[PDB]
Order: structure tokens, then sequence, then C-alpha cells
């Protein structure tokens, strides 16, 4: 109990795919002439990340070799994956013939079972105070190239006799050959680790496939006789990586200052690139003869779906100190405890070992430091307020052995406090009023607080807007929402929306709607507001939008709605947060 | 607490690179019909090094197997590499055909989106007191190789017997074969580890393509016909190592001999050459028949981003010395502590446990040793000075077991010091002036000061100039800067600017622009010194520039300019550098 | 502090390579038509050894498994390796045609920066008192082979049916076929470590191009039309481990016998044999048709540049005892130390830790042995000289524990000084004249004295001359030095020079130029010796050599030149070493 300290806490991030959202076209060629059908049943995504925030150096320590920063961990290893990501059980076909004359075009087509054509995942840093420092893979694969060069010549002689009634005949042949080839070999693996850092702040890892990658590719034929019908996807070879279940591997390990204040939000987008199969015959014919070929459609289209869940860290954290803190208690009262406010006047309150602002460092030198604020400590001085930290001897304490008197070491005084008020003070001896009697013990100030889900997607610049002292909330409103923001001046977003005001005291929940607007794109659309007294409100509208998707964000009971994250482009919102405490 | 000692801090090194740095001619055999266009979005470049100081050995320890003296090591790992460098996200193109008729010549030309021809890194030494001690890799690649020779002989004997209309035949045949062939297998990579070490004081390692280096060996097709017309680039060879993004992963480790004083910097230079590719088609026209063949182009421009970042080393430094410093503190006072002026007279100053004048060392005989300047040491002789070091019994110091008694060795007096006035002295007991509790603990002299950043570009040779007393900065400027300097008489660089004065006083921060001057080379075009008050004042022109590249310097709030570094060649100036403090 | 004991210190190997040396005609056939050029460019060599010396055993320590022998190592590993060895940093060439009428011969040849032919590192004794270990690697490559026998037989039979308007054939026709075939495989490696042991006293290794060793292996084309004009090296052939970087891996161990005493001295010479490519092309002129045909030359010049470095090693160090040396310090006065002189008196002088003759050797028998002559050892029985050491009962000595009397096992009786003079005697108890107290303590006489530069080239015998009482130098004078000496009769060398006189006091620096003499050979040509005056002098002339490398020698101040060392054979000087101090 004198190592490290650790704060881990798990990220759900499930998400549904519902039948509607995997609709396509039944055939490529014949859009509009044979309709639509799902291509995915029951898809799902569900990973569980592990959140470790560290310091990489305990407190106090000087001097050692490795760089002293904060670090923010974020990875998915062999003790922590989850379910995984599913699109299909097995894979099933349609066929699909001409209906019009066809001679020389293509007359049949044929659509396969949906099939992940790339993974992608994104980390982003919502503000410059955090940069990245490693990541697993290290880098992208460095291939390995191996070449022949075979090289030679070959020499043949030939003795031929021949008898017939022609008469008897002698050849004698000479042949004389040169060979030359170069071989190349290398390795490609079914899926390749793709990885790319736009910036500083945000590094994205992209599983793309690398072989039987083509609709092309896929076909084990080429060429054969116009009444051979068969399905020509030698399904064999979409291995159950694709469509079954899969898992990824990464890890990302962010920094921040030696000082960083403040906040910084964390973004993690977990995403699967659906792409059905699309396979048409080509049909031939010329005056010799006729047969029939295939080929592979490559521009088919791609729909994407993405969810997201963030947390928040702030740099101020406990655990950032690198300590294990502790409290200093009175022994006369039954519970009251040393608790230091903003400004640093002491008082003692009811003992709550979870709340950081009553946790002390033990350091090398025998200071005691303010958990909250490293800046602070306690001085014997003048014991009725913290102080600026510094090397006067007057901030060293030691205990003394077989007893809990916490003495002074300059002037050789005890640490003492009222029996009623609970005010310290400097005594070198007990009486009726005061007592010397103080018990220690560690503290649990290391909880994380859980972080609220993510309404819509994540996409363009992110702003945060501190609620207003109304407690309400500006929204403009049409057939999506134009914008969001906490005073009719600040909002960010759309213009063509009814201006209106929503109270969010008494929230007992919060019902969004995402999805691809008519006109173009992905909005958020639709929001419904209800109480925990059972009344209810809803702005936008939910009947021009098609691919909905619902998502819930249930506050816990006796919360205020506090921070807005505003998702939204130029023209509209297309995402929103709604923080806690 | 007893090992040995490490510095360690970061260095950042970001540089943003401009849609218009990434602008090429769309046609190289076309260059002035079609025009230019981007050929990298969002390109960034973002490493984290990280630099260790450290003795090889801890102080006082003679004889040890590992050679004495002082290593600064610059490495990148697997524990630190940062997000890297990109390029692109994907690669596309544009195709371009031939605007007048051609029969025997180009006539159709392809763009493809830039990938990385090299990556290059660069280290320096700012003097010859440095030298390079290992590096990794420990040397470029030993290929090895593997050879076959294939020999052999065949014999063939054939027996034909025909009947026909003509009459019976008969055939009797032997073959004789011989054949050898000679075959050469070698391993390559897709990047290749190029070691340069120009001299003892500069290595630089090279990330070079060495397969698919050429727009010759990335094509798949070699003839087709002239109707087929497509993309003729396999854009599956080009691994994401080139464009997405790329780590390198290597180690510098400097050494500096045993009593090496003085100053020393190093120069860190990240650089990503930029190259597109360009493919072009022939047609050949001859009587019989008509063709396309395909070509590779390799004289194809190239241009390279730089950005470069540097810190200071002192060997004087605190932590050169090899051990744990530690400071005495009279305990009489509330805060006094035994500080060391430059010349050795002891004063009691308040206590500050970053200021390295006041650490001392402990060592194996007993002797305190002045940790600023190893060669003064705390002798009881004299005690109002330090004397020079040498085995002086009267110079070992031992603790009281159970107290903080400090005691003298030689003729069993203790170490005292004035209640008020802080003098040293010597007493065998203690009374009403003279007190002998003393008490001492570990230092934090640890922290390296942060490192100003470079404006400009690196190259050419290096000049170090203190400011003057006036704090006045001399430029001759025209159309760029031709020199700069602390005096008149000192200015390193060109002639033909007008000289003018600008006031280095009350400098909140410097607007570097640096580009490709109008005439020729790289150069540093203006700067923009901007005061506390809120005036601003420029000195060259920025209309003679183009591809320019904009770098800021923010100083810490008060502080003075103190040392000038001028990178700048017979004709201009190339960068500058503002140290600080 | 109980283990083995170590020296350790760094030799640096600096040579920068000029221009000049790197003049090459710029062609092979053609010598005097078109010139010379420079072929490498910044050149320089950067090597960082590392020696130690230790003795396999701690002192004392009877019957070790690991045999008695004291042991000198010299080494290259992964902890110190140096810049490395540079010749180019890229390879350009330049093409050269015939101006002269070719029809059966060669019109065009071409120039191949230069490359690096085989590196050498060379190892001698200076004399037979020490022999070579083991070294690393332990042997050349023993090479593993693969052979296959590859044989079998083959059967067809052929059935052919035809109809034409001639009639009907049959053809039934029978074919046996006999094959066999023999492989061979083996690998190399593009440098292959040739170990090369001309007798105990010297060892050398060679890295020697196997692979690509010869200019017609560069060749990646054979014939060609006459209008083709191409460069024809396949430069990506050339590895960057040629020209661009190169680094050793080599390690050295000498022994000497156990009771070796005098003097030795160790060369190290570090080389890199530089030779350029050259290629010409061949046109043959046939009756049928006319083609071009390419050939590789082999007896292309070369050239050696050579850097040699030295250091000296005393058998009657300190370090090779095996102990930890500890000193014996009189407590009564300030500064007085224990001292041995040549002959064995006792005298107590200033106390110097890193003064050998103040050292001893605490063994398991307690018994204190001189360090600087393991023969003499501390006694008792007439404590005022050191005596022959044996298992006298008066020659050990015991601590008695919490105090510093020094006591005698014999007798009981304490050891005992002046309390003025340090004249030491045996005393039961003390008085106002005799004090009791000695303190010990470790110290450091495991410094390693700096090794002087070698001047010139390192061939031929070797000789080692002191210098005489007149401190003047004997100079042969001519074209170059005919020989050296420290008195008209000493000379070694020739005799053709003009005899002179210089001497060598207040020498502060050497200026010695060596290359290649006009007449024949390498040859040291001039000396210019400078005083602390300022003014110089010259001995021989700069007018007769070519290709010249200047070395230079900067003594420390306040220095003798003591030592002589002189390599030449019986014609002239190559090179010589002053030794320092």
């Amino acid at each position: 109990t004198n190592t490290l300290p650790h704060v881990a806490f798990y990220i759900s991030v499930n998400r549904a795919i519902s039948d509607e959202e995997c609709t396509f076209n039944n055939s490529w060629l014949w859009k509009n002439e044979k309709g639509s059908r799902p291509f995915c049943k029951d898809a799902n995504i569900s990973l569980i990340y592990r959140v470790n925030l560290e310091r990489s150096l305990q407190y106090g320590i000087v001097g050692s070799a490795t760089p002293d920063a904060k670090i923010v961990r974020i990875s998915l290893d062999d003790d922590s994956t989850g379910a995984g990501i599913h699109l299909n059980d097995q894979l099933g076909y349609r066929q699909f013939g001409a209906s019009y004359t066809t001679l020389d075009a293509y007359f049949r087509e044929w659509s396969t079972d949906a099939i992940a054509q790339d993974y992608r995942f994104v980390f982003n840093a919502s503000n410059n105070k955090a940069q990245i420092l490693k990541t697993f893979p290290v880098d992208n694969i460095n291939e390995k190239f191996e070449r022949k060069e075979v090289s030679g010549f070959e020499l043949g002689v030939t003795g031929g006799v021949e008898v017939s009634g022609d008469g008897p005949k002698a050849k004698l042949e000479a042949r004389a050959s040169y060979t030359q080839s170069r071989w190349l070999t290398y390795n490609t693996q079914d899926y390749r680790i793709e990885r790319n850092a736009k910036n500083a702040q945000a590094v994205s890892f992209t599983w793309n496939r690398q072989q039987y990658a083509t609709a092309e590719s896929l076909l084990n034929r080429s060429t054969d006789a116009l009444w051979v019908n068969t399905y020509p996807v030698d399904v064999n070879r979409i291995s159950p990586l694709s469509y079954a279940s899969f898992v990824p591997k990464m890890d990302v390990i962010y920094k921040a200052s030696a000082t960083e204040t403040g906040s910084t939000d964390f973004i993690i987008d977990s995403s699967v690139n659906i792409r059905p199969i699309y396979n048409g015959a080509y049909k031939h014919y010329y005056v010799v003869g006729a047969h029939q070929s295939y080929h592979g459609f490559e521009d088919t289209p791609r729909r994407r779906i993405t969810k997201s869940a963030s947390f928040t860290v702030d740099w101020d954290h406990p655990v950032f100190t690198g300590g294990r803190p502790v409290n200093l208690q009175l022994a006369s009262f039954n519970n009251r405890c040393i608790q230091v406010d903003a400004q640093g006047r002491l008082t003692a309150n009811m003992c709550d070992s979870q709340q950081s602002a009553q946790s002390f460092i033990y350091d090398q030198l025998g200071r005691y430091v303010s958990a909250s604020n490293t800046k602070l400590c306690l001085d014997g001085a003048a014991l009725d307020a913290l102080q600026p930290c510094n090397q006067n001897l007057t901030q060293r304490w030691e205990w003394r052995k077989g007893t809990d008197e916490l003495t002074n070491v300059y002037s050789g005084e005890s640490l003492g406090h009222d029996k009623q008020t609970g005010e310290l003070g400097l005594y070198a001896s007990s009486n009726d009023a005061v007592s010397l009697r103080t018990i220690t013990a560690y503290t649990d100030v290391f909880n994380a607080q859980e972080s609220s889900p993510i309404l819509g997607y994540t996409q363009g610049k992110m702003n945060q807007q501190r609620v207003g002292q109304d407690n309400r909330l500006y929204v403009r409103a049409g057939a999506a929402i134009d914008a969001l923001g906490s005073a009719s001046d600040l909002l960010v977003g759309g213009n063509g929306g009814s201006l209106s005001s929503v109270d969010l005291s008494g929230v007992k929940s919060i019902t969004a709607t995402s999805g691809d607007f008519q006109y173009g794109g992905q909005q958020l659309v639709a929001l419904t507001f209800t109480y925990q007294d059972g009344r209810q409100q809803t702005v936008g509208s939910k009947a021009y939008v098609t691919n909905a998707h619902e998502d819930r964000f249930d506050l816990p009971d006796a919360a205020k709605i506090t921070q807005l994250k505003i998702w939204a482009d130029d023209w509209l919102v297309k995402g929103v947060q709604f923080d806690l405490n």
C-alpha cells in the first residue's frame, strides 16, 4: 500500500443495429425494378473498453528516469475485449434474372448477405491540453519482401534415324536455350492494421480488407457455358473474421503536461462499415460461338453505423497527484475530520472519506499537502488556515512511536484541537479543553464518476457551454434541430427554427432521435423530454427522416444538468451530450 | 533514493503542413497548360522525443567497470513515440489527356496523391565538446544472401512407328541434354534503415524506399490496346506505411568528457520528403499494328518539409555529478539554509530546494561537496568559506545516532551556528547564543528548464552571441534579412540590407516567417515583434516569398532575452533561436 | 565495494579525410586524357574503443577455477561503437566517351563514386610480454552447405491419328527419359568477417566484400544495342553498408604472465580501403551484325587511409594487484599519511589519495601489502621500514571493534606514531607524545593516465629510446626524415639526411606531416616545433610530397617529453610518438 495509485472503470458501448438500417437495393444494376430487402439480421455492436488514469511517478520522487507526466490510458487487450461485432450468422443469396431481352449485356445479378468491409475506431481529444504518447501497434506493418533471380542455360543435341520405304534418313540436331526469371514474394493478411494519425490529438485505427477486398476476387470462376446456372461466389473464401464476429486489439495512451489544469473530454468512435456484395454475369455474343463471363462490382453502396461514448477527466483529480491520501481525524469527537475549503479556511466537518477536500498526502520530508490542490499545505505557524508550501521547518510532522500524539518538528509542541469547536492549535500538554489524540487512516477518493452517454453523431466542431442561471435551454426547432445553447445569443447552428425555452429541472429522461435527413446528411431531428413528475413536451419533427435510431439517457435521481456539449457545423446539430454535476 | 540520478523531460515537435506547401504541378509533361492543385490534405508532423541526462557512475564509486563519462540520451522507443507523420487518408487520382494531337509521343498522364518518398531525422552537436557514443540500430542492414547452383543432364530415346497408305515407317531417335542454372535470393524491406554519420558530432537516420521505389515499379500493366483507358497504378502495392501514418524508432547516446565545462546544444530535425507520383502513357505507331505502352517518370519534383526543435545542456548541472544532493538546514531559525556564492563565501539565505547552490553531496569518506561546483568542499579549519577539496582529516562529518548533532571527526567538536546571523562555527557544547541542532533533507534540483523553439530553417554554420548591455538588436534588412547580431561589428550574414535597430526590452512574442525566397533558396523574410504595451514593429517584407510558413514564439511573463543563435551562411539568415533567461 | 577492481577509459580515434586524398583518375583506360576529380565528399573516420584492465582473480583468493593471469581488454560492443566510417552520401556518376575512332575496342567508360572495398582493423603488441587469449568472433565462419541429388526416369507413349486427303495414318510412338541433377546451396554475406592472426602478439579483423565484390558483378545488363546509352550499374545492389556508414564489432583480450614487469604498448589501426568503380563498354563489329557488350574492370587503383592510436599499460599498476587498496592515516596531524619510497623507508608525507605509493591492500590473513610493489609488507618487528612478506605472526593486524586502535596480533601492542614527526612505533598505552588513533579509508588510484597520439604511419619495426640528459633530439634532415634518436650514435633509420639538433624543452605543440613520398612509399616529411615564445622551426621539406596528410599534437602546459618511439625500417621514418611526462 505504498505503490502507484490507479483509477479504473469501464465504458460499455452498446448499439443495436435495426434491420431497416440494413435495407439495401436487392440489385445494383436494377435498383428500382426489383426492390429492397434487409441484408443483416440482429446485428449488434458490443465492446467494453478499459480506462486507466495514473501518474507516471509516485509523489515526492525526484530524479527518476521516467519523465514526470500525467498519463491517460485507453486500451483493449486480452483482459477485456467485449462481445464483439456481429452482422450475420450465415450468408445466403437470392438470384435475379433479366426481365427484359438481353443479348449483349448483363442478364443475371446476385446479392450476397452483408459483410464488414472495414472496421473503424476513432480517438479524439476535446482540446489541445492532451497529446498522444504511444500506441499499440507502434506502427503500421513494415512488410518483409523476398526476391529471387533465376538464370541459366540449356544445351541439347538430337540424333534421329528413320527407316521407311522411302529410304534411310539421318538427322543430327542441336539446341541451345537461355532462361531468366525474377520472383517476388510478400505476406498479406486477411485484415490489415492501418494506423492513422490526423494530428497530435487524434489517432484512428482502421481494420481494412486487403486480400479478397474486391467482389472481383471473390469469384472461383471466370467463364462458363450459358446453360450452367449456379452461385459463383465461393463463400468458403469469406473467413468468419468478416461477418460472424470480430474483436479489435488496440492501445492508446495520452499524456498531459505537469501543471495542466481544467478539463478535457475524450471521444471513442466504434464503427463498422457495412457493404453488401454484388456479382453480375456478362453474356457475350459473337458470330463463331456463345459463352458467358463474370465481372465484379466495386462501387456498390456503403452505409456506416456509428456509436460513440465519452468520459471526462479533470487534471485536478486527486489520483493525478501520485500519492495515497490520508485524513487527519480528531479523536475527541465521535465523527469530525479536518476539511479545507477553496480559500484555505480550516473547519471540522462531518467525515466523508470519498470527499477529496478532506484528504492529505504524506511526503518524504514530513509535510502534509492538500490532496485536491497540491500548492496548499498544513503549517504550524498559523494553524487556522493553509499556507503556501516551502521548506519551512514548521511544516514537518512526525508521529511519536506507540501513541497518537502528532508532534511538530520545529518547536517540539504537539498538535491539538478544541474538544467542542474543532479549532486546531499548538499545545505542549493536554488539559480539560484540548485533546491531543489524533487518528489517521487511508481514504477512498479514487472513485471515478460515471460518464453520461452521447446522443447523435460525433462529427464536426465540438463546443462546450454551461447552463445559464435560469436553468432553461434554448432550442431552434424546425424539421431538424437548428441550434442549441444556454442563452438566445449563444446559439451555434441553424437559424430557421422556432425559438423556445424548455425547463431542464426535474428531467427524468431525454429521448433523442438521429438519422439521415430528407434533404441530406445525418442530423438530430427530435427530442422528447420526460419529467419525473409525469408531464412531457416535444420539440422537432419525427416524420421527415429515414433510417432513424433511438438513444435514451436516464438521469439518476436528484441531479441537475450542468453542461451542454454541442456537435454542429454551420447548418445543423449532429450530436449533443448532457453532463451531470 | 540511493541509486543513479536522472533528469527527464519531453520535447514536443509539432508542425502543421499548409495545403499551399503541398501544391505541385498537376502534370509533369504539361506543366503550364493544366495548372496546379493540392497533393496532401491536413498533413501534420507530431513526434514526442524523450531526453535523458545521466552520469554512468554514482558519485564516489572508484574503478567501476563502466568508464567514467557523462551521458546525454535522445531516444524514441515503444515507451514514447508520438502521433507520427501524416500526408493523406486515401489516394485518389485525376486523369489528364492530350490537348493536341499525338501520334508517337506521350498522350495520357496521371497524377497520384502524394506519398512519402523518404523520412529523414538529423542530430547535430553544436560544438566539439560532445561525441557520438552508440546508436540504435547499431549498424546498417548486413544482408544475408542465399545462392544455389543447379546442374544436371537428361537422356531420352524415342521410338516412333507409323503405318499409313504410304507404308510402314520406323524411327529410333536419341536425345541428350545438359542443364545449368545459378540462383540468387535476398531479402528487402519496404523501407530500409540507412544510417548516416557525417562526422563524430552528427549522425542521421534515413528511412528510404527500397522496394517499389520507382514510379516505374508501381505499374501492374505493361502493354494494352489503345481503347482501354483505366488507372494503371496498382494502388494496393503502396503499403499504408507510406502515406497513412509512420513512426520511427531510433536511439542516439552522446558522451562528454570527464571535466568538460561550458555549454553545448543539440538539434533534432524531423523531415518528410514529399514526392508525388507521375505516370504517362506511350502510343507507338508502326505499319503492322497499333498498341500502347507505359513508362515511369523518375525525375519528378521533390519538396522537403522541415521542423526543428532544440534543447540546451550545461555540463555543470547538478545531475551530472552523479549523486543525490542534500542540504544543511539550521534549526534555530524557522527558514534558513546554507548557501554558497561564486567565490565560496558562506551565508544563510532563504531556503529554496530547487536552487542548485544550496545542495551538497554526501560521499563515502564523509565529506560535503558543493553540488553546483564539485571542486569546493566544506572544511572545519576555517568554516566561514569553502576550501579546495583534499584528504584533510578536518573535512569529514559523521552524524551522532539518535539525535541531530553534526560532529567533526578530527577534534570531536560539533557544528554550531549563530542563533541570529547564521554564522557557522565550532563548539564543544551549546549555550544561549549557539544551537547545535541541524536538519538534513533531500533536494529537488533535477528539474530541467524548458527549451525555446527554433524559428526558420536549420542549415549552414551556427553562431552564438550574447545580448549586448544596451539590449539592442541590429538587423540589416532588405527583402529578406541580410544579417543579425548584437553589435554593429558582430553582424553575421549579408551586407545588402539597410541597418536598423529594434529594442528587445519587454518583448511579449515574436512572429517569424520563412519560405522560398524569390531569387533563390530558403530564407527568413519577416519578423514582427510584439511588446506588452501593444505596439508592433516590422522588419523585412512579406511580398517577395512563396510557399511561406509561419511560426510563433511566446515568451513567459516577465523574462529577459539573453542569447541569440544565428543560422546564416555568407549570404542570408536561414534561422534564429531566442534563448530565454 | 569488495568485488573485482577495474580500470576503464576511452580512446577517441578521429581522422578527417581530405578531398585531395580521394583524388583518382576520372577514367581507367584514358588516364592522362581526361584528368582527375574527387571521389569522396566530407569523408571521416570516427570510432570510440573501450579499454578495460582487470585481474581475473581478486587478491588473496587461492585455487579458484579461473587461472591466475593479468587481463587487458580492447573491445567494441553495443555499449560503445562511435560514429562509424563515412565515404559519401549518395553515389553519382559521370559518363565518358571515346575521343578517337573505335571499331573493335572500348568506347565508353563510367566512373562510379567511391565505395569501401574492405574495412581493416589491426591490433599489435609492442613486445613479447603479451599474448592473445580470446577474440570475438571466436573463429571465422564455418559455412553450412546443403546438397541435393535429384534423379528419376520418365516414360511416355504417343498415339497419333491423322485423316487428310493423302489418307488415314496411324502412329504409336514411345519415349523413355532419364534425368539426374546435383544441387549445391550455401550462404554468403554482403561482408564476410575474415579473422587474421599473423603471430601470437598481433591479430587483425578484415571486413571484406564477398558478394558483389567485382565490378563485373555489379552490372544488370550484358548486351544491348549500340544506340542505347544509359548508366549500366544497378546502384540498388550497393547496400548502404558500404558507402553510407559502417560500424565494426570485435573483441580482443590480451593476457600477461603472473610476474611480468616493465611496460608494453598496444597499437590499434583503423583503416578503410577506398576503391572507385570502373565500368566500360565493348563494341563488337562482325560481318552479320553489330551489338554492344559490357565488361568489368578488376585492376582498378586502391588507396588506403590509415589512422593509428595507442595507449600504454604498466604491469606494476595498482589495479593489476586485484584488490581494493586502502591507506593508513595518522589522526594526530591534520593531514599526514604513511608513504613508502623505492627502498622501503617509511615517512609521513602529505596525503594524496591518487598516489599509488600511499595505498595498501588488506588481505585475508590480516597482512598489509604495499600496493605499488606487492613484495613489500608492513611489519611490527622493525616498524621503520617495510620487510619481505612471509607468514610471520608480527605482520598481521586486527581492528578493535568500536574504536580506531590498530592492534598487533603477536604481542598485543598497538600501532603508535609520534605526534610531531610521524615515526611509527609500538606502544601498549598512549601518553602526551604518542597517539593511537588511526583512520582508514578507500583510495582512488585507478585513474588511467591519458595516452599521447601517434604521428604518421605505423609500419615496420618499432623502437623505444629514452630522452637524453641534454633533452635534445637528433634529426637527419633531407627531403624526408632519415632517422631519429636521442643521441648521435643512437640513430635508427637512414643516413642520407643532414645532421642537425633541435631542443625539446618547452615544446607547446608539434606539427607532423606525412604522405606519399615522391621517390617512393609513404614517409614522414616535415616536423614544426612550436615553443612558448611563438617562434617556429622547420626540419625537412614539404615540396616533395603529394596526397599529404596533416596531424597535430598539442601538449598540456608545463610538460616534459620523456620517451621517443620511432617507426622506421632501415631506410626512412614512417612514424613517431612522443610520450608525455
